[PDB]
């Protein structure tokens, strides 16, 4: 039913200031439904992510009014009503499928005409490990009440899309792993230091990627705020 759940987005779109942009997000399992509790996020160069929409239709505080999300027919839709040059980015949707998140493949939006944050998630820039070893990645949540939010982990392999790893609730300790990562990743947290940790084990060159933390919580704007991403390189 859902073991091959795949989320599809437009490959690319081109716009210019003042145009309206429609980005869509389709589920292989059927219509996108309210239970899929869709988030939309934006990636700008050097893998800088910002959450835009959560819960299908909720615009995150601070996000420009020109962004809006809805479920229309059988798809999730992000509309930019009056594009701006700073909107040039890759846009990803994310759907909740019972017990894990699935990201779409992303839409590259080009905008013709080219040319601090209270909440911070703090990740190291880079790590390097040898194959067969394990490595610790950290993410310190700054400027918000850390136990009140889950910490999601996500990866982007070089040149490719986003993959959800899992999440941890610091308050209850509850962990979810994606089936893709349940033997690769181990999540822990420490409340007094407001730090989430992810151990990646049995490393291979396939694990060379950027690894992000991002906030969530039940009914919240999942993936609203992101760490910068730690680049892990696995090499002898
Ligand atoms: O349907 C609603 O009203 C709110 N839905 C959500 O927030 C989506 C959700 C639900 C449970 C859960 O454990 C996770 N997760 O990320 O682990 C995410």
């Amino acid at each position: 039913g859902s073991a091959q759940a795949v989320v599809t987005q437009e490959s690319a779109l081109t716009t210019s200031p003042g145009e309206t942009v429609t980005l869509t997000c389709r589920s292989s399992t059927g219509a996108v439904i309210s239970s899929n509790f869709v988030s939309w996020v934006q990636e700008k160069p050097d893998h800088l992510f910002t959450g835009l929409i959560g819960g299908n239709k909720n615009r995150a505080p601070g996000v420009p009014a020109r962004f809006s999300g809805s479920l229309i027919g059988d798809k999730a839709v992000l509309t930019i009503t009056g594009a701006q040059t700073e909107d040039e980015a890759i846009y990803f949707c994310a759907l909740w499928y019972s017990n894990h998140w699935v990201f779409g493949g992303g839409t590259k939006l080009t905008v013709l005409g080219q040319g601090g944050s209270q909440v911070q998630l703090q990740q190291p820039g880079a790590e390097l490990a040898k194959p067969g070893a394990s490595v610790q990645l950290s993410c310190k949540g700054s400027g918000y009440t850390f136990p009140n939010y889950w910490m999601h982990w996500v990866t982007q392999r070089p040149g490719r899309g986003l993959e959800w790893i899992g999440r941890i609730d610091p308050n209850s300790g509850f962990i979810r792993y994606d089936e893709r990562f349940k033997t690769k990743a181990t999540l822990t947290v420490d409340k007094p230091s407001s730090t989430a940790y992810m151990q990646l084990s049995s490393l291979t060159s396939d694990d060379s990627a950027v690894y992000f933390c991002a906030r969530g919580c039940y009914g919240c704007i999942h993936f609203d705020y992101w760490g910068q991403g730690t680049t892990l390189t696995v090499s002898s």
